């Protein structure tokens, strides 16, 4: 009889050791009803007016879902700082999820007044999706991640998933096979959560669910110099330089001088590009600084034509307006430039921030990461020294990845494809093969009885404790560096009073990227 | 199944033996939610107008505590009775805290008529801070100790916490570093008694506490002599006194009469001052008799001016306002001195007391404890008595602690520091490192749906039993005193009906210190 | 000890609570007290700021690095001897004490440095020193930084007098029951240890 | 230490000081040193003790 | 390296940088100290990929047969039609699925 | 302030043959009085390309376009460079968080 019996405690705090750092954290959340119970069409509306639907339709469901991803979800503000001035290194191994103290309340309306009521036989639906058969949906950057604060309520955000492309229209050429829009057309899935298995609790019950990461680290500890510049000045090097000689039209050469010798060590690779900044306007257009249009031959795009002029040669050129709303955006894809760390990412630290100052990523101090690229090419009587802003992959590429604040999302799903590159985010997310899956909750319908058919349900929501434990391998840093070096410290920031409450409960969050307490300042690393 | 089960009983009674006392006492408790269930700033904005904040800022919390501290809570007044007429000694050993047959109910509106129904599925937060992780903020004197008459209802206090000096401001000199004040605002510390690990209870839970005391003795019996008289005067002393002699500038010697042996034991260390007694105003001043003016170097305080005369020579000397407002007060500070008993130690018996009569602290018949000191010293002709308000610790002081009545706090915390001196409190209470933890109890923030993300919660309160057992060592007194001996007795009090329920269950209690039964009146110890 | 207090145990309660304590006010017209209950944001402590003694030492000039200066300033010499200085005194107190001049004092004494203790007023100037031996450099570090809270800056008594009230700073605070405080801060250039006297009895040792 | 401040707290680092060459080697194997107590890194600044 | 202040940028990283320059001084670790009548030896294990001595006397996109004709087609564009004809590859230059390498 | 700000990376021909020379050039020898040095003229292997090139159809015709920069690309296969004995055997690869291919 576990209506009168709790189904669990409050569980807090973190452990630091050597090896390990547990994070455990419980929140409350609640869920009500989403979108009536049902499943229905999601479309976008916005965007400037052109003849086609708008691309991104999908399906949002009555389902609710945890969002863990977050490192303030896990650390509160003096951990992170610990975590930060103790470790190079960390990655999640572990994480554990229980879900328990359920209370399900029919909202009532007895008059003017509304009651909140116990039914005691309702139940609540909880699905994780381990094997990832739905879709996965998750932002690394979204909103509704569990709060940082462990006393905030948490309302748990609603599920929807992309379907298809609105945007595709069958286009029908000699250069084209036929009726590929409406093939795609026809082939979109839906996805009901409801023909999996799925628990259904009452408010005596609990539920848990236990993952397992696979993930490469984050790196605390930074580079002092770069690759190019580790040599000996005090030992002559054997290598010479070309010298042309325009009349002789050959080579003379002349030893490298010993304060730069040069390096078989390529900057790593990174597109400095900001994407579209010329305007504010229109918030669902894809600025940059990568912009895919995806669309199969055989069907056409907003704002494409035909060219038959070369190179293109009966392939759909897009206007600015087309690859503006119709493409999808990769943001950022600074790589291992640091001149682009800016202002490629700007994030708020928490959700329905009115903060105007927007935390945005300005400090990077590791020194393998690249300002500007030149290759030099002699041209007449000097040299023309060519800025690069595209640096792909190439052989003997080292780098460090950008740094991260107590404000990141921890890891990002890898989609599933035959073929990926190396696994290296330039917001600083850990690629994971198999995150920890979608757990799904929504509240049980109850039919109310009616005469003609419609569909009426009792009014009714959750509310429940969360406790999430993720143990943290990790790793201190040593070092035979002689000089005190920087840590993160309360010190260093204009606002004095940073994660204080404040009158009236306020609680106060970041005002810059440095406010955040970026990871990779500190520590030096020997090359 | 134990909604309709009970979770404990009633338990009440005192048992005396010789080495034990064990109290047993048994109250209804409730609380509702505080301060909306959530943290906020907690600052005062009483005091003298002046270009500062005001000195105490801090954090009050959503959760409410158990005081247990309090002789009154534990003892009735015919027990406490029994206690000084039998034992010369007693320390509390052990303490046992049961909370139990808990009841959440949700408080609801319909109409014009409040309802009370039970919620059977919301807990209560209950949480044990016995490594004293957070600020433990009792006031030995505080309100909101259990009630004395076990019938009384008790609602549990709010928690609230010293954060920072709000009346400090940064100063800057040849003489100070830079940015102190920066630097103490940065550095405050944020309690969120979430972060740790709690109990979460439904009604048919229950939970208990077990503690472990450690401390010096309270000490009934009182010395009829000072050690200074306590020689034996049919026997002469081989001792001398020196006589100057301004003639031959020598001294000359006479034996010491044997009514007056010189003795080697010294009065105990005590400071006689009143504090600031000219004006009742203002009650957050801080009056005396000690009071402490905390700013570091680099920072300036209320009333403050840097002063470049000498001694200060760059110190800032502080005036009369900003002590007063600013400083923090020590009082009693009597120690030995027992003409400085009055009027330093004075009270009200119970909270929110609306008797005239503040009974203060006027009677110490115990004869080590001093009324004035005096060092005479040769002046001219004769010799000048020096009054000595300033006792300071000195080697061979000798004394005994200051009378305590039912009403006083058991025990005060010893504040954790690098060092302590003797401990020794001029009120009585027992200092202990490791009081009994804070046992913060809150109830459950039960969330409403809002579309608009507001803070919405159900409104609810908690209420239960609560049984404290106290295990206390005591010592029977044992003399070959011939004569019969003071001892507390209801017959000494013009308050004939004290401690009697008179008409619509008014409850007597004392006018004055005496009719509080204190301590060391009537047991003769030998010295 | 590496951490700090960020409050003084005087600061340390909680303000939403009532405390049943009452302070005394003096009427000079009944020759009585009455009593008002302490307001919440202020309420007495059972704990004393720690013993401290706020004196700078002889500052006055830069001469003669040998001469005890301060703040404490021991002369030894034992009854029959007569040190620097010294010239017998007859008149009362002394009464054939030998009194001791300021030259007697200043060159004849030992001297304890720093005397602070519990007094964070008087940290500045009363330790300064070289980081390294045979220093050249001409900012001497000194400590002024002490943001740990138990440690006072000043103390005062008050005494009523005529109509108001007069504040006496105390810039000694000997050793008192319930006194409770921080050490100083230190640093990387402190000494590790310092040798206890082998002698008969020793106070508390800070 | 360990503390449930929810806040981070000062921390002894090389930035807080108006040396920024402080305990490195200069010219000619000059070492450098503290010029205040501050950059000698003194104890008690960082963590917040529960009294 | 200078501070350099804008709007665009963070506030005193050059001090930033300056501050956090290492120090390696040999001395803080362990080491042997010989006099004449000693010796010392160190052993090391090398974890490396190959160095290669042979060569390639075809690229891999020469590498074919002539005498088999492929079934891959080339395309021609025709401007007038807007459309691609094909035509077989001719056997002595066969379509490789080999990229040239990163250079 | 590229040419004496920068940090320099060389050779970087990777499996380009033609910027084979004269990228790498060196004295067999330290403090060498020799006016002849050694630059590395001689590659053989023919996975090693001189030019790549991509052509696009440009009216009538089609223009070949130089390709002096080939990154990384799937199903690129090549051979490295020959060495010598006056060659170094090995290079620390330096210790960062990521690494593309290591030739």
């Amino acid at each position: 009889g576990s209506v009168g019996f709790s189904t669990g405690g409050w569980e807090g705090g973190t452990y630091f050791s050597d090896h390990t750092v547990t994070t455990t954290n419980t929140r409350q959340w609640y869920t009500g009803i989403l979108n009536g119970h049902r499943y229905s069409k999601l479309a976008q509306t916005t965007g400037s007016n052109l003849q086609a639907a708008k691309p991104w339709v999908g399906i949002q469901t009555p389902w609710a879902y945890l969002n863990l991803n977050c490192y303030h979800c896990h650390f509160s503000p003096q951990d992170w700082q610990r975590l930060l001035n103790e470790y190079k290194a960390w990655r999640p191994k572990r994480m554990h999820v229980r879900i328990y103290n359920l209370q399900i309340k029919q909202i009532t309306t007895v008059g003017a007044d509304t009651l909140y009521q116990n039914d005691l036989t309702a139940g609540v639906h909880i699905f994780c999706d381990g094997s990832h058969q739905y879709p996965y949906a998750q932002h690394p950057w979204d909103e509704g991640a569990s709060p940082e604060l462990p006393n905030e309520i948490w309302k748990l955000p609603q599920y929807a998933y992309f379907q298809y492309q609105g945007d595709l229209t069958d286009h029908a050429t000699a250069n084209t096979p036929q009726n590929v829009e409406s093939m795609l057309r026809s082939n979109i899935p839906l996805f009901l959560l409801e023909n999996s298995n799925h628990e259904v609790l009452r408010t005596g019950e609990m539920t848990e669910f236990s993952f397992t990461f696979q993930s490469g680290w984050v790196t605390n500890d930074r580079a002092y110099c770069c690759p190019q510049s580790d040599f000996n000045p005090l030992v002559q090097t054997r290598r010479y330089y070309p010298t042309w000689n325009g009349s002789s039209n050959s080579y003379s050469y002349n030893r490298y001088g010993p304060y730069k010798k040069p390096s078989n060590w390529m900057p790593g690779p990174g597109l400095a590009y900001k994407g579209a900044t010329h305007t504010n306007q229109n918030p669902d257009d894809a600025r940059g600084p990568i912009v895919t249009t995806i669309a199969p031959r055989g069907t056409i795009s907003v704002g494409s034509t035909p060219s038959n002029d070369a190179p293109n040669d009966g392939d759909n050129t897009i206007s600015s307006d087309g690859v503006k709303q119709g493409g999808w955006q990769t943001a950022p894809v600074n790589g291992a430039c640091s001149r682009t760390d800016y202002p490629t990412l700007a994030f708020d630290p928490s959700d329905r921030s009115t903060n105007q100052n927007i935390p945005t990523r300005n400090l990077d101090i590791d020194m393998t990461r690249w300002y500007r690229v030149h290759e030099p090419v002699r041209s007449g009587n000097g040299s023309t020294y060519y800025n690069v802003d595209d640096v792909w992959m190439y052989p003997n590429q080292v780098w460090n990845s950008t740094p991260i604040c107590r404000d990141n999302p921890i890891w990002d799903k890898v989609p599933r494809t035959d073929h990926h590159t190396l696994l290296d985010s330039s917001d600083g997310t850990l690629p994971m093969k198999h995150p920890p899956g979608n757990i799904f909750i929504k509240c049980a319908k109850i039919p109310i009885p009616t005469s003609n058919n419609t569909d009426s349900y009792l009014n009714i929501y959750v509310t429940g404790q969360v406790t999430y434990t993720v143990e943290w391998e990790v790793q201190r840093y040593q070092t035979k560096n002689w000089r005190p070096e920087l840590r993160t410290s309360a010190g260093t920031y204009n606002q004095h009073e940073i994660y204080n409450i404040g009158e009236n409960g306020t609680y106060n969050r970041a005002n810059t990227f440095n406010e955040c307490m970026p990871t990779k300042c500190g520590i030096n690393r020997v090359l």
